[PDB]
Parts: structure tokens; C-alpha cells; sequence
């Protein structure tokens, strides 16, 4: 059966009953429906005191067409977690609503390791990303409501970074003209919309540590810049405040549950490229202080993702992972060999040692941030039995790392319980101090060198003039110390998406940087950037329906 | 004190206690916290066949500056209703989101009669403006996407009559050019946003039955015209199903309590103007089916709301309101005798009596459709012992009408037994058959000339050249037989909003149409529309924020 | 003058939804009816709705024909009002130094145009506005 067949014969525990396994009372929970609740705000300051358990964290290998699952070790895990003793918490992002309607959703998960209930994560789960849309598009209507009203701050229409957002896949308003049709309307400008979860609002969602430093940071975003050049705060646009409010609700995390009824928060929903790809700080904080393991996962491969959850997330917020898995398929790496993607039964040992090259990279990257690793192999019946036990015998022979078969897609709990031994030794082993990538009073341009030439194996970084000048403009302004968040493919450690496994030499060049001080990082982005996607000649919605018992099908 | 103090200071019952007041198991409730619950859809299936109670439509005079309490009337009587026996439930509209940060929000009712809770009602609620947009905001991508990948339709740039929305106050986005920055963007066209509640969905959504109702009315909606001015529906794009799915949970209506735990429902919300001004179909046929009074009301006056909520809602549903209450105040009338807002508080022979006109033209509009009245005159400690004596002579003689004084507001339901007492009498007595204004099988001509000739006190309508133009369209197109919705000032009876009172003579000049194909209504414009509206220049936004304890300032 | 003016400094604090001034060229061209202009970023200037009418219909060219002199023509154009300010005080052709420059522009076309009828006889063709937003009538130079 398809994932979502699974998800629909299962039945879900009544979420005070997950909330209990985490010592939450039911007087504790905003029910939304009989299995979603939200975990209150006064319940959550309550835990300032108590101590953190295990952090785990989740990133993969270089994404392939072919697919890794990471996101089904991150359930797995954590089911297995539970299974061999441990109470254990997963914690994960919502997806965007508007990408269900171009192509198809997609379970939290996949088989047998999944968070329910689907169709809800998938579209409205409990308003988040709608909460997020109206601060952000209040913010949008006060900025162009100030210039309407005798322009007092002197804002440069031409100068304004601020743009609009909503949670569809509409290309219509990538770039738009706007307060057109007379003096009533107001001052013509250019603007565009990204979708909701590309708003520097979702990063700061995800990094804010409670309500008190939302505001903090929100005021901190700088939408646009005066005549004369000097910047323009959401705090002088008088936003803050109402913004705050709109995500009072939205701020407090989703308790949720897998197919075996193991507790899991899913909570915020950020880029990987413009944005560190984390779920919220508020959401892993939660889990660490009410469970003997956290398992969390990083948007894209562990060159992206991970860095950014150590050189972003786990910097701003003092967190340290116990021990970090990276997810890998044999399909992947055999993609990485240089096998197209119908070539993939056929045994090729050959093309397995080539694309070893992509993993043997992440691993010794993460080892370089002093952190344990173990390797989560994803099975899959195609597989040869030859072909898992030369990744075995190469991650000991190179990489002194072990390689754990995981058969949780179909096996559940189970078929992560070797993975979840494995991970509680690496926590229970020698703790070793959590190094970053740079030092933070370097400047950007050698953060930006540190990442390029030590984990991406770039020969050097150019800087093009338009981002040489912001970057002066940066440093000059007093942003200088800022942590770096890298935007480029996330399909190659170099910004050739085609340059598979792991090439040495390349040159990174960043055409532009963006400033994000709510997150309180510096954007550098190295290729084309996608912010709003299209939909295709036949988007799923033409087949998106109701059927006569009033199912939903063609979402799955 | 003020209402949100009063709001706040209450004990709320957990909801499941009011559910049971109308006999719905906890096993039918989808929770949003523990004060809100949405009916389950199953649950409102089986109650099709089970026979209905009596329906209270409660309507008032002519808005003024002054206020006339019309939502504390409809919360009092229902409580009132309770108080005496009679098993009765409130149906109300959910406020916009956008205003709340323009002006300030407000209390569902107000006083001791109000539904609660007062910041979910005036926020996100249960985010069914929320999955509105996101319908809305679909099919926008889907028109968009159809003309980028071939226009197989033939769609014409220059007349797409759909546009987009969002729920805020945003002038910026009345007049927009959309598609633009190169190739991948697509065509330039000329575009605007509405607030989301101009939305012809939510019109769609006030008045579907069911599922299979909401999809049919979706799919009729006419969103563009073809360059050989074929017209084309959200059919032809295979937007409906999709619209549908987003808008599932939403139309499950939303119950509430008052602050004396009697069972409240609000679901829908669309204008009065360029709408039919009521609450949703679903919620006031679920009412009648679990309660033996069921009391909803709809915006504006009775020349507006009561006509619409009559000739559109009853007319297109089936359904009779067994007695109407037409809300009156004496600083109104007073305003509608030429008093000026400011000079209210002195008592005032006459100003009454020639604004009693306003009150004796609603009265005699409502009994014309064959409907019992009853003239609730909510008290304020402002009026004399003679001038609510007065109003019940003028009542007495000119009309054969009860005039009965309503202290609702600060006694609570005890200060509207009285009202119910005569609501009782009335729904149980004569019961003659629902008239219409106008009948079906007429010109949409005859349909205005009529409304404003029978009702508006008009002595006729002019039809300018771009408004019978479209007329001629509509009635060739096979739209001929549909029902009219006069979008028109509501401070008076004429499309001036200056002649307060009951003005004769005057004419209704109609300047343009718009067909709502799916809601099933032809709107008719006379004065100028805002579809979009704009924040002031000290928008409430600016003061609205959290206390040092967590608590919203600002947003009453 | 007017765009480059309000891409500088706006010292004169012209107001872009009050200018008044439209642009020309001589050719029937519906596309230019209604432009929004000034747009690709900062270096472009500030966007403002805009729009083309045919040269005949130009106050420069009346003027044209209502000039006794080169002098007079350039008083006349100093005095054309192109825009608002913010606080609603209006604009003109000098306020933006636009007057000397246009009337060396038009100088050598300030002298009538002398040719001949089919048999020979003398004829002044100069000038020519529309009759509805204009007077349409030739020069009086001529």
C-alpha cells in the first residue's frame, strides 16, 4: 500500500495520552482535533530549570533523484529509540501547503515510520504558516502605508528589501508593480512575493527562544533603506508588536505522534539555502527537557543542513548534539558513481566506491565539528547483498565508521533498533568540545572562504561587485560578526548542480548577499535561488477531489 | 468595565458541556483549544430529515454613528430564550482579520452579552478566512498558470474578472501588474487584490448545503472571458475540487458559548453590500436541527440585510423565519431626526418622532414579506423616562406594534426576557406565507425597479450605459431569473447617505452589475465600492502588542 | 528633466502620482497610451504610472503658434505647470530649468516654412495643435 493507505488504517492514540510519556498534563494541551494539541506557552516557561537530555541529529549525503529518505530515519530512529528503552522525542518541520497542490504532498516520513495525522501536516495542521503569511503581509501593507501617508521615515521605494509572501506556488507574483491606479492608491513601486516560508518571519519562528526575543528580533529585520541610505527597521514601521501577536498561538509547539504512538513536534518550516533549514529552537528546547533523546533532522545533505544546525542553531542557542546520523542509499551513491537512474538494479560495485566519495566527505566534515557519527543505510529489495557489505567494508576501512542497515521503511521500530543501539553509544562514548567552521570576529568574506575551501573542497570564493559592496556596507554597519548562511544547489558541494560525488577545486562565486537581522545571519547566495515556485503543465490540483464518502484523493 | 474585561473575567464551561446543551457527543467535536469545537460533518449529515425549530431573524433600523446594538440584541435574546426555557442557540459572522489593525477589533455582541472567546474570535478563529484565501488564492495561481503553459482556453489578459485576495487592509495591492521579470514569469497583466472577504467563495461558502453544493457553485463562478468573449468558469481551469479539499474542515461551523454557557455558532462572514450579508447556510440549518429557537441576524438595516437575508438566503435554502426583531435606540432615531452625534444626551421631543419614520418604513418593509415583528429598543442610561414611553405610543398607533426596552447589555440575559417572552408569542402564532419582493421569472430591471419602488421608498431606478450593457449580457447568457444584491450605501433608505429618515422622491441611479454565478446573485451597484480598504494613518496595529504577563493591549 | 530631477535629490518635491506632464512622439501608438516607466531598480529611478500622446497634442506646441518671438516662446513654456508637490503646490517647466534648453530645440523651427500653390503663389506652412485640447490654428509668427 501507499504511504498514505498506511497512514489512513492507522489508529492514533488521543494526544493527552502521547503527552503523558513527556510529563505533560491534559490542562497543558490546546487540542486541535482529537489528535493534535499545541503545548501551552506557561507550561513551556515552565521548564527553564529542568535539564536536557540526548540531542540526535539527522542530515544525509548530497541529494540524488533517486532519493535517501532521511526524513524516515528521523521517525525510525526515534521509534526504535522507544522500542529498546529510551523515551525518545522526534522533532520536525511542516511543509509548505502550496507545493501539495503542484506536484504531489507526501507522508512526514515514509512505510511504516511516519507522523499522523498526513493530511493535516500537509495542508492547514494547526495555522502556523497562515499565522506567519498575516504577520508578514501586515508588515507588507505598513511599509507601503507610511509612504502612503506623507512618507516621514523618507523610505526609497527603489530601496526596499521587505517583500510580499503567501503559501501557494504561484510564479504570478515573483515580481509585480504595485499601489498603480492614482493618487488614492499610492506611490508606485516595484515588489514580488515568495512563499511563506522563504519570510525571514519563519526564521526568526524558528530561532526565537519565546515571545519576549520574537519581538526582539522582529524589530531587528531591516524591510528597506531611506534616500540617504540609512536602514529601516519593522520597528520603525511599528510592526513588532502586532506581528507578535498574530504568532502568540502560532509560537507555542505542535505535539503530534507516529504509526507506533511515540510522541513527536513538528514546529516551523524554513528554507535550507536562504534560511539554516532547522525546525524551531522552541520545539528541540521542549524535547530536550522532557526526554532522555531529541532526534531532529537539517534540510538537504550535511555540506547545508548540518553545518547550518551547528554554525547557526546550535551556536545561537549554546545546543551540542549527543551524536549525528547521515543518511545514505546504495542507489544514491551509485548516482553519485555516475549511474543514471533507470541503470539502478543492476549490480555496480564500481559505481558504489566512485559516489563513497560524496558520503566520505559529509563524514569526515561533520567529524571536523568534533561531533560522533554512524551511517544510517536506507534499504531497498534491489539491493545486493555484495553491495551493502563493500559500503560496510569501505566506511571501516577509510572512514573508521560503522554502517547500519535500516529496514524501518517497512519494518518500523524494528528495523532502526541496531541504528538506535548504535546512536546511544556514540552519546554514552567520549564527549568531545563542539567546534565550528569559523571563528565569529572574522570577516564574512573569510567565514564565506572557511565553509567554501574546508567542507565544499573549493580551490577559492570570488565576490562579484554587487555583493563586494553590500558586504563593505555590511562590515562598515556593524553586521560583521554574523554567522553565514550559505544559498546555493544543494546537489553538489560546488555550485555546478551536475558535479556529483565530491569535486575538489571548483570556484564559488557569491553574485549577491541579503541581510537577515531577526535570524542574525548573513545570506550569500552562489546560484540562481528559487523563492516562489511555478506549477506544472498539469498541476495534482486538476485532480485534487473529494471522492462520495468525501475522501481526498490525488493529494498522495 | 470595558467588554474584553468583561470577556476575560469570565469562566468559560469546557466545550463539550455546551455542545451537550444540543445533545452533540465530545466523538463530534474537533477541537481548536477547550472554549472552541467544530461540528463534525458526519455528525451534521444525520441530522438531515430531523425536523427544524423555530428560525428569529434579528435586523435593525438604519445604521448610524450612534450605534444600535443589533449583535447585543441577537446574544441577549438567545441567553434570554435560555433563561425562560426555550432551548436556543445564537448564529453569528467571524470577523475580518484586516480591521482589527486599522480601527480596532471588536466583542462578538457586547456587554453581558457576548460570545467568547473574544481575541480567537477577532484573530485566526479556527483559520476558515484562512483556507478561504488559500482557495481563493488557488485558483488565481491555477488562471495565471493555464494562460503560461499554452492558453488552450484562449483566456484574454484584459478581462480576467477574478482577482486575488488577502485578509488585510492593504491599499498597495488595489491596482497591481503581476507576471512580470522575464520568460519564466509568464504574461504581464493587470491585476488587484480584495480583502478575503469579497470573495465570491465566501459568498459560495455562506450558502452551500454540503460539499457536493459548495463544488456546483465554485465551478459556475464566471473568472475570465476568452478574447472572442466566450466566458470561462473555475471549471474550465479544474480549480473546484481542489478549492473544496482546502475548504473541508472550514465548513464545519464553529460553536462557542455566550458568557452565560448557552451554545453560540459563527461560521462565515461576507459583506453586506456586494453580498447577502449573513452567517453560513450550514450553521443556522445545523441550529434548527438541535435547538427549538434558533436566532442568526444579517448587516446593515432591514432595507439591506433583512431583504437579502430573505430574497437570497430563505428564497435560495427554503427556509421561513418564524418572527423578526428590528433593533432600535433612541440616540439613533434622535441622529435620524437631524441631531448631530454630539448632542445625544439631552432628551428630545421631536427629533424621536420625525426619526420614528426611519423605524415605521423598516417595519412595514419587514411585514410586506408576511414575517411577525417585534421592535427591541436597546436602553441606554441616557434615556428618559419619556422618551421610551414615546417610542411605544408611536409604536402602539402608527404601526399595531410592540416596542419592548432590552437592558441586556448591562444586566444580561435577564434585561431580554421580555423581548423573548413576545419573540415566543409571535413564532408560535399566525404564521402567513414568505412573500418575495420581487418574483423570479422577471427582467433583472423589474427586480430593481421593484426593490427600490416597494422598499427603498424610491421613484425609480436610471440604468447608465456600462451597467445595461452587462444587463443585456446577463439576461441573453441565461443568468435572467437570478436574484438581485444591492450594493448601495446603508446610513439611508437612497443612494445618498445623507438623507437619513424615509426620504420619497429620490432616484436609484445603478452606475454598474457584477455576476456572482456560484453565490447565484446579480450584484447591483449604485454608490461607490471598497472592496479593498486602507489603514489609517495611526493604524491600532501600531499599539497593539503583549504586556511584561503575556497579556494583548491595543486591539479593543 | 522632470524624472532626472526626482532621481537626484526630488528638491522640488514633486509628487509622482501629480505630474501632469506626459511625454510625446509623433506616431499612432495605442501601447503608449498608459506606461508605467522607471523600473529595473535603483539606477533607473523611481516607478510612476505615465503616458504618450501624438506631438500635436503637446503644450509646447501651442505655445508654438501663440509665440511672437523666441523670447515670448520661452515665457510661455517658463509658466507651464507639470506637476504637484506633496503639499499640493504646483510645478513648472522653470522650476526644473527646462525653458532655455527647449527654446534653442525649437529655434530654427520658429521660422516659418515659405512654399507655393500649384500656380505659383506664396504659402506659410507653420505649426499645427489640435482643435479640441488645443485652438488649431497655425502660427502667428506666420
Amino acid at each position: 500500500p501507499s504511504d498514505i493507505e498506511i497512514a489512513r488504517a492507522a489508529t492514533l492514540k488521543p494526544i493527552a495520552q502521547v503527552a503523558e510519556k513527556l510529563g505533560i498534563p491534559d490542562e497543558a494541551l490546546h487540542n486541535y482535533g482529537k489528535h493534535i494539541a499545541k503545548i501551552d506557552h506557561d507550561f513551556i516557561a515552565s521548564l527553564e530549570g529542568k535539564p536536557e537530555g540526548k540531542l540526535v541529529l539527522v542530515t544525509a549525503i548530497s541529494p540524488t533523484p533517486a532519493g535517501e529518505g532521511k526524513t524516515t530515519t528521523t521517525v525510525g530512529l526515534g521509534d526504535a529509540l522507544n522500542r529498546i528503552g529510551k523515551r525518545a522525542v522526534m522533532c520536525l518541520r511542516e511543509p509548505s501547503l502550496g507545493p501539495c497542490f503542484g506536484m504531489k504532498g507526501g507522508a512526514a516520513g515514509g512505510g511504516k515510520a511516519q507522523v499522523v495525522p498526513m493530511e493535516q501536516i500537509n495542508l492547514h495542521f494547526t495555522g502556523d504558516f497562515h499565522a506567519i503569511t498575516s504577520a508578514h503581509s501586515l508588515a507588507a501593507a505598513l511599509i507601503d502605508n507610511h509612504i502612503y501617508w506623507a512618507n516621514e521615515l523618507n523610505i526609497d521605494v527603489r530601496r526596499i528589501h521587505w517583500r510580499r509572501v503567501v503559501d501557494m506556488n504561484d510564479r504570478a507574483l515573483r515580481a509585480i508593480n504595485q499601489s498603480l491606479g492614482g493618487v488614492a492608491n499610492g506611490f508606485p513601486r516595484e515588489d514580488g512575493f515568495d512563499i511563506t516560508v522563504a519570510s525571514e518571519v519563519m526564521a526568526v519562528f524558528c530561532l526565537a527562544k519565546n515571545l519576549a526575543d520574537l519581538e526582539e528580533r522582529l524589530g531587528r529585520i531591516v524591510i528597506a533603506e531611506t534616500r540617504d541610505r540609512k536602514p529601516v527597521t519593522l520597528a520603525d514601521v511599528k510592526a513588532t508588536g502586532a506581528m507578535t501577536v498574530l504568532l502568540k498561538d502560532a509560537l507555542q509547539p505542535n505535539l503530534v505522534q507516529t504509526l507506533e504512538g511515540n510522541p513527536a513536534l513538528i514546529h516551523g518550516g524554513p528554507f535550507a539555502n536562504i534560511a539554516h533549514g532547522c525546525n524551531s529552537v522552541i520545539a528541540t528546547r521542549t524535547g530536550l527537557r522532557l526526554a532522555d533523546y531529541t532526534v531532529t533532522e537539517a534540510g538537504f545533505g550535511a555540506d547545508l543542513g548540518a553545518e547550518k544546525f551547528i554554525d547557526i542553531k546550535c551556536r545561537q542557542t549554546g545546543l551540542k548534539p549527543s551524536s549525528v546520523v547521515i543518511v545514505a542509499t546504495i542507489r544514491a551513491l551509485k548516482m553519485h558513481g555516475g549511474v543514471n537512474k533507470k541503470d539502478l538494479q543492476a549490480e555496480n560495485l564500481d559505481a558504489l566506491e566512485k559516489g563513497f566519495a560524496n558520503l566520505e566527505r559529509h563524514v569526515n566534515n561533520v567529524r571536523s565539528f568534533g561531533l560522533p557519527v554512524v551511517v544510517g543505510v536506507n534499504h531497498f529489495f534491489q539491493d545486493t547483498d555484495a553491495e551493502h557489505a563493500r559500503l560496510k567494508e569501505l566506511c571501516r576501512d577509510r572512514l573508521q565508521v560503522e554502517a547500519i542497515t535500516c529496514k524501518h521503511w517497512a519494518e518500523g521500530g524494528a528495523g532502526a533498533e541496531a541504528l538506535a543501539q548504535a546512536v546511544v553509544k556514540l552519546a554514552e562514548g567520549e564527549q568531545k568540545p563542539l567546534t565550528f567552521a569559523y571563528e565569529t570576529e572574522t570577516k564574512i568574506t573569510d567565514k564565506i572562504k572557511a565553509i567554501a575551501t574546508k567542507l565544499y573542497g573549493a580551490a577559492d570564493i570570488q565576490i562579484e561587485s554587487k555583493a563586494a559592496t553590500k558586504l563593505a556596507g555590511f562590515e562598515k554597519d556593524g553586521y560583521g560578526k554574523l554567522p553565514v548562511c550559505m544559498a546555493k544547489t544543494q546537489y553538489s558541494f560546488s555550485t555546478d548542480p551536475t558535479l556529483m560525488g565530491a569535486p575538489s577545486g571548483h570556484l564559488v562565486s557569491v553574485r549577491d548577499v541579503r541581510l537577515s537581522a531577526g535570524a542574525g545571519f548573513v545570506v550569500v547566495i552562489c546560484g540562481e535561488i528559487m523563492t516562489m515556485p511555478g506549477l506544472p503543465k498539469v498541476p495534482a490540483a486538476d485532480t485534487i477531489r473529494l471522492d462520495a464518502n468525501g475522501q481526498i484523493d490525488g493529494l498522495f
